[PDB]
């Protein structure tokens, strides 16, 4: 009795989710997309010789008896749209970030939720089924270092494209690092100050890049987070935490060592893409597992994504400001917690 | 249209096989298990709510018209048995470690398979579709390090049972090097001489702890394999290898990095399992979509379990002998390549 | 012939120096001591087998014409004295930080070392003889990372004393990395800002600790350092540089590989003084070596001595104010470069 | 008052020991040279500015009552004959390896020795100075790993010159593993045995390259040491050490990293002369302080050298027979513990 799903963007990302739902994991099968271009879409049922429907909108998809449940993976605007519509429909939602583009959209979202009397909205920030991640948290539960104080972490792409802006860095890629960051130490934050360094030769004149984010908590962990896009040596992602009693660190991704001309070498990704697919698996598994077991989602919750886009717009404003914007966050619901 | 499979063996490691093609993996289902203690299988059904048909013995269970393949994970022993009945039945067959007990029974097999115009039967030897191994591959593949030379490998257990005896140590556990060892540098062997070090504290009188294996190839190849069960401090896999112009070498597992109490360290895992879990999933899925897309299997051949036989014989024979052992082969069927 | 060498303060350090010069280095001995506790004076004579006279002060000891070279190494606040007399004296001089406690006391050094005509004075920044703060060198200086945007360092200590206070962190502790950063990347500081994050439970109440400087160059390099001096696990100092094209880090000290119970380790030092002992050695080699063979010292100057002054002063403001302090420097006289 | 030290042999290597002791150590100096080609022994005198005599021969320099001890650092061959002078004539001496050419040749110099009632004679066996090498023998030392097993080490190199033949691998290469791994387990060996892989097409044709040699000591250490001279990637030494329960391994010898074109890199040395560079100062360091203060040499002794020329004579014949030898050595004389 495998889950039916609907997806609503077959966008690149929306894609890999059919492709994996379809090819790769267990309990589920794609039944139904709906695409701003019908005849993308289209062309995504013949590829993966899917057995589903087209649909115009999502309205009429939502309203098909098949799905039981909806990928949100178009453009990040028309997302809030397709969830709130979706929770009243009352289908099961996984929805890749970002949750809602406003920090009051995802303010609608919650209130809906709250209604339904349980969980329908997962967000998609995979980092947090990482295995890397995930060692982080099962350390930080068993107090090994004592109290967090410090965190030190960065995140860089070899390059972008002329599509990339200043606001990107904080919304479309600080992002994650801001989801799991939180949800490690089990800390809301508060200020956000942001620094520019010497602009790098690789990027565009449009763009600052690099650029530092300090952000403090609640508790009193500070955390500075490089964000340089343009780094040209690779992709890579760095996450170390200083506590009490001890440090841990995030690895690097698996390789072979190589002695050759004078150095000792590991490999360094060169694709977003490459760096978290097992963690896309294991997300999207626990989505399908979670419902068929419990009736119910247990990810990212649609709290989170909200925490998500308040914390992001605060950044955006330091970005303009130049001053340490402040962070404010409405009491946590007890429905989460 | 999900491919059906029979277990003939509800074994420790058949209960993961059944449990993963269920609940991880994709596009197939178990609908026969037999085990020569009856009650035995008859709770691994129950167990993982399974729709499936429990059997006294392989024949009626190959006699069900519903299974398309087998996986033969039962006794080391039962093996050849369930293997030659199954290619006689005309099923596809995953056969677990080892192929068959005698070098002359995997030979049976062979000439089977070649009868049947296809191949049915995949050996289970995992660390193929390990992503470090498969690294290493491509590296070599690519003439990175030009010719390979020599190759450094050993093979780590924390302790054993009074079960584990001086000839598993060959047969058992050095077997899986064996295998991926000419897999990696397209050789076959031809001699395997055996020497043992003094003899660890760990160790049970009746075993001889640690062991070292040299093998050469016809190539001119010098592998010198350290196999040490009773390590104490972890489960552990090493393999470096030399080449002509530079080295390459297997990847640590991933872990955390931790600075405390002095020390700077990673983890090393204790448990067996814990280390190929990720190769089981790519070696099944492989086997599941190779016979779905393409009318047969593609993993390790079943003649590679036979070069598995014969030189896991040399080696028990050097273990009394104490001399440069030969290794002799029948020249490769035109069947296989 | 050797440089005979009269040190000035002969405590922890002065001896420390004493015994080098002494019974490790070449081309020099100590001719002349002196310290504010004559017996302890004496007893280092004794202690050492030197053929010195003990002075009752530096003035005397200066005064004496056997002695060519002096070591200034006494109690902190004295330094700034025993320096401009021993220039006005015309001998060379290695004087400890600081050199003095005031950026007007190093003014005062400055102005007077111009007037001898050359260089007299070395101050005792040791990390820039380091062979791995040197390889950064070499590397930036051959512009293998391209242009440098940002730096992470940090210098942690196991735990302080009693005595140990928050300004100590920015004036004791910070002080080298204050130095060393800003000739590695050849860039004038221009900013500083403390982040005080959490106090950590191994801090005594009136120490803040840990604490973060943030502090930015002229050319735009954006430093973010750590200080913990109550770290627990041990001494460590890291420092990351993040150019253009690529990233360079500082190595830990040498230490064998450990395989034990579970974890993959190597050691981390617990005492500050076996950190740096070599680059001590080549430090006062090149004092030496340099006069001999040069007619002036070469190592860290008068000059950069009052660059490290004038930053800990704004650091120390900033600390207290929680201000982005500036840190205003006079035009750097010609007389050095 | 320093020790009065004539030099044997004014070549590449004897004016690097005569460039330390006048420029870098402490407690000693030149007074005495003497070459086969005397014109460059007198162009030593004035390149490196010696108060010494330029003797014709050892005998004459010998002779001198102002010299109390002496380096012997001339053409290997001759090394044994200026030994032998050196002890009748009662000085310290210090020999490059070898000790001498032949087994018997190191008989003759240890029955010498034990005449003139104490140790003048130490071997220039630097590597157990170097600071890895002295951290792995701490850690035997403290039973951290429990009993040694087995060891896997290499020594390579880039590349060799025309000269460099098949049995050099064993009595110049493979002569310092041979000293320094009996020296950190404590235990005397009791055969080799050699085997050749695959050629190398880095070796030129004369030569056989690599080569692998299996020792094993008495008490039931098997190690197996690569010996591989044209690797091409670089100067390379890696030792490890397998216990009862763990693992120690020899570090890599200090890099910077670096984060460029998709690799993780450290560097590898290319210069033979780079990799113990501080062994050598500490190792003539001690020859000096050792007998001013013990009136006694210390470091390895003419035992110890003998041992290294029975079992370099035990291995040049594994090499040509392809046999498993046998190494005999005369009871070691208490003389020497
Ligand atoms: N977490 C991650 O690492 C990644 C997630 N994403 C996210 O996924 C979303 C889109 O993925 P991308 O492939 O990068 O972009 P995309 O542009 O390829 O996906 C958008 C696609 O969906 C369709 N679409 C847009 N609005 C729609 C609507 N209201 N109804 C139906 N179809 C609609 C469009 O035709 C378009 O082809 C974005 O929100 C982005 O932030 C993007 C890349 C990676
Ligand atoms: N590659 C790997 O890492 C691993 C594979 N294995 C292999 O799997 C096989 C067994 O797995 P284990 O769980 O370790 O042992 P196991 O003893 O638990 O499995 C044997 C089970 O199968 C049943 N059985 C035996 N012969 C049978 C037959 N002819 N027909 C039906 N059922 C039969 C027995 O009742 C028994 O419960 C062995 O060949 C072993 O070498 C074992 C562990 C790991
Ligand atoms: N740059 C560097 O890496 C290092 C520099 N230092 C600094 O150098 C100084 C010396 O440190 P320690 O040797 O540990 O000091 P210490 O406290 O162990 O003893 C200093 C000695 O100098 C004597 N003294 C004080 N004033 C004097 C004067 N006017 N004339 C002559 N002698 C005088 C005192 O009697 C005392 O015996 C300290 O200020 C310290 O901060 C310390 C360690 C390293
Ligand atoms: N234990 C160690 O780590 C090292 C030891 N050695 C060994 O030490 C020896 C010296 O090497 P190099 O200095 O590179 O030699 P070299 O070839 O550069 O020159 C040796 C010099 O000694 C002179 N000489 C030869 N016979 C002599 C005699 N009977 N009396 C006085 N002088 C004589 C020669 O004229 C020549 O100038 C070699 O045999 C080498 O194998 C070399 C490097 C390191
Ligand atoms: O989809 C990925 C991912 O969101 C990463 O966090 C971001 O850095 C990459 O640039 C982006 O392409
Ligand atoms: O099943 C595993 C595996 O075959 C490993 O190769 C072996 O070393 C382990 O001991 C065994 O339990
Ligand atoms: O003298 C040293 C040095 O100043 C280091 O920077 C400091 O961290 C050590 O604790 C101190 O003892
Ligand atoms: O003198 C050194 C030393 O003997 C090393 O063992 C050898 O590998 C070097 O190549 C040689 O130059």
């Amino acid at each position: 009795m495998s889950l039916r799903i609907g997806v609503i963007g077959t966008g690149a990302i929306g894609k890999e989710h059919i492709n994996r739902i379809t090819n790769k994991l267990s309990g589920a099968e794609i039944v139904a997309v709906t695409d701003v271009n019908q005849e993308a879409a289209q062309k995504v049922v013949e590829q993966y010789q899917l057995n589903a429907t087209v649909y115009p909108n999502d309205d009429s998809l939502l309203a098909d008896e098949n799905v039981d449940a909806v990928l949100v993976t178009s453009w990040g605007p028309a997302h809030e749209s397709s969830v709130l519509k979706a929770i009243k429909a009352q289908k099961y939602v996984f929805c890749e970030k970002p949750l809602a583009t406003t920090a009051e959209g995802c303010m609608r979202i919650v209130e809906e939720e709250i209604k339904v009397g349980k969980r329908l909205v997962q967000v998609g920030f995979m980092r947090r089924y990482d295995s890397g991640y995930v060692q982080l948290k099962e350390a930080l539960d068993n107090h090994v270092i004592g109290e967090p104080l410090m965190i030190h972490c960065a995140h860089r792409n070899p390059t972008v494209g002329d599509n990339y802006t200043t606001d990107m860095a904080v919304v479309d890629t600080l992002v994650h690092e801001i989801d799991v960051l939180h949800w490690l130490v089990n800390d809301d934050y508060e200020s956000v100050q942001v620094i520019y360094p010497k602009k790098s030769k690789n990027a565009l004149p449009h763009l600052k890049d690099p650029q530092i984010v300090v952000i403090e908590t609640k508790g009193g962990i500070v955390i500075n987070a490089e964000i340089y896009v343009n780094c040209k040596y690779g992709y890579d992602i760095q996450c170390e935490i200083v506590g009490e009693d001890g440090i841990i660190k995030l690895p690097e991704p698996s390789s072979i060592s190589l002695r050759k001309e004078g150095r000792f070498s590991t490999d360094i990704l060169m694709d977003w893409q490459r760096r978290f697919v097992a963690a896309y698996d294991v997300e999207i598994q626990d989505f399908i597992d979670s419902i068929q077991k419990k009736g119910e989602v247990s990810g990212p919750t649609a709290w989170d994504g909200y925490i998500a886009a308040v914390t992001t717009d605060a950044c955006v404003k330091a970005q303009e400001s130049g001053q340490k914007e402040k962070v404010e966050l409405k009491e946590k619901p007890e429905f989460y917690q």
